[PDB]
């Protein structure tokens, strides 16, 4: 039995002549309830390894365990050649107004291992903090 953090949707739209990526997180499901109440302040940020410089941040959802997010970012010089050596990340964060927001989870999406053409939506479960 695996532990269960939730699962991400997102989608992708790769600009093949421009080198350019966006980014859709539409929503996540199923999250843990990280506050006393049993829910969750939640947001995700983005970036992408090994450059870890662009760091997006979505706003913060309150008191939500499945929270619609709808944000899009856009990612530049990204050419082909350099961005399938990269590493898409998904860092899903639980908001606290004074406390170290704890980190829920994950998703890690080699861009060496999906079809780069393909704008339609996935499903990826959450994977722990490390």
């Amino acid at each position: 039995h695996m532990v269960k953090l939730g699962k991400l949707q997102y989608s992708m739209d790769y600009d093949f002549q421009k080198g350019e990526l966006t980014v859709n997180v539409i929503q996540a499901a199923d999250l843990p309830g990280m506050d006393m109440s049993g829910t969750s302040d939640p947001y995700v940020k983005v970036y992408l390894m090994p450059d870890k410089k662009k760091k997006f941040e979505t706003k913060v959802h309150r008191k939500t365990l499945n929270p619609v997010f709808n944000e899009s970012f856009t990612f530049k010089n990204v050419p082909y050649a350099d961005i399938t050596g990269k590493t898409l990340i998904f860092a899903i964060y639980d908001f606290d107004r004074f406390s170290k927001h704890d980190q829920i989870g994950q998703v890690q999406v080699p861009m060496n291992s999906i079809d780069l053409g393909s704008v339609v939506e996935e499903w990826r479960d959450l994977t722990s903090p490390d």
